DNA sequence: AAAAA
DNA sequence: TTTTTGG
DNA sequence: AAAAAC
């Protein structure tokens, strides 16, 4: 059948059929993220995207016939590998200066493309340098970023993330006992790693203030337990945390973990687990699909119809991908 | 950079 | 061709 | 301004 251009009409699992022409899309993409050509960069995430999605490998170029999203210059790339193996374009990019200091220092938690711009034009070209300079000024979120390193530049693993899960039902629980607890991200979409853990947090019977205190609780518990390596808390309502997670609940005895808590209203909490199950590909499709095939307005929090001037109200995900005519994609399919 | 307008 | 690309 | 998110 037609291939859609959008990632929420096509199923993408974890089992990737063309990881070596998608690796070659995926540092060309990084690349153009990180010069601030926005364009090429989505051009490249959308190509990778689609063949991620593929259910056999590339093997000749008669195969990418139909393919959307695959325009002539990724046709190049895409005949370079299948010539030799690999990709020069994407080499190039590996041994060039720029894209080697923006993915060390960006690997900092707390350091964007603002920053990582800003010390490469000073000169700075390792992270030892940029931590013993006497002149340079961090923020709270790097002196965090920098201290925590070696364990946040790890990935955390599934047994990581249920201890956490365990850690983050414990703490809400005290405070709101009906709350339903949530893992999101990709370890919903069934990956066995990740950056972070990401947390859906809903009540049904919660009153507005019990819900806007709840995030301020949970974190003064670990404050107090002495769990709470970092918060900042942001307006629904979230917060990224590190917290540190003891060896006993899954060297120093403990590794620091990357957290995200967010709170929703509990009506709102379908368009939530939706945006923050992902992936990021999955998200933005779902919002391009919404407006340019529907003319419907879709958020973390709502669903807008354009046409009819009306909201539309969704107790579950599959009432969401209902309202928008699309097939219902499991959490395991949104791998775009 | 690719597809819509 | 010019505009949009999550937002 | 900058970073943090899927
Ligand atoms: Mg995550
Ligand atoms: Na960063
Ligand atoms: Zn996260
Ligand atoms: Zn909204």
């Amino acid at each position: 059948k037609k291939i859609s251009q959008y990632a929420c009409q096509r199923r993408t699992t974890l089992n990737n059929y063309n990881q070596l022409f998608t690796d070659a899309l995926d540092i060309l993409a990084e690349n153009d993220e990180l010069r601030e050509n926005e364009g090429s960069c989505l051009a490249f995430m959308r190509a990778s995207s689609v063949l991620k999605s593929l259910p056999f490998p590339i093997t000749s170029m008669k195969d990418t016939e139909g393919i959307p999203c695959l325009g002539d210059k990724v046709k190049s790339i895409i005949e370079g590998i299948i010539e030799d193996g690999e990709s020069s374009e994407a080499k190039a990019v590996l041994n060039d200066e720029r894209y080697k200091s923006f993915k060390l220092f960006t690997s900092v938690f707390g350091v964007g493309l603002k920053t990582a711009e800003k010390w490469f034009r000073m000169g700075f070209r390792t992270l030892s340098k940029i931590q013993s300079d006497k002149s340079l000024r961090f923020t709270q979120m790097q002196k965090a970023g920098f201290l925590y390193y070696e364990d946040l530049v790890s990935c955390v693993n599934r047994p990581e993330a249920e201890a956490v899960s365990m850690l983050v039902k414990e703490a809400v629980v005290t405070f709101l006992p009906d709350a339903l607890v949530t893992m999101t991200g990709g370890f919903r979409r069934g990956k066995m790693t990740g950056h972070d853990v990401d947390f859906l947090i809903t009540s049904p019977e919660a009153t507005e203030d019990e819900e806007q205190q709840l995030l301020h609780k949970v974190t003064d518990f670990w404050k107090q337990q002495g769990l709470l390596l970092y918060c900042d808390i942001l307006e629904a309502q979230k917060c990224f945390l590190i917290l540190k997670l003891d060896h006993g609940r899954v060297g120093k005895g403990w590794k620091a973990i990357r957290v995200d808590l967010v709170m929703c209203p509990y009506d709102r909490r379908a368009f939530a687990l939706l945006g923050w199950t992902g992936s990021r590909q999955f998200e933005r499709d779902l919002r391009r699909y919404a407006t340019h095939e529907r003319k419907m307005m879709l958020d973390n929090h709502a669903l807008y119809d354009r046409t009819k001037r009306v909201f539309l109200e969704a107790e579950s995900e599959e009432e969401i991908f209902a309202h928008l005519g699309l097939d219902y994609i499991e959490p395991w399919e949104r791998n775009a």
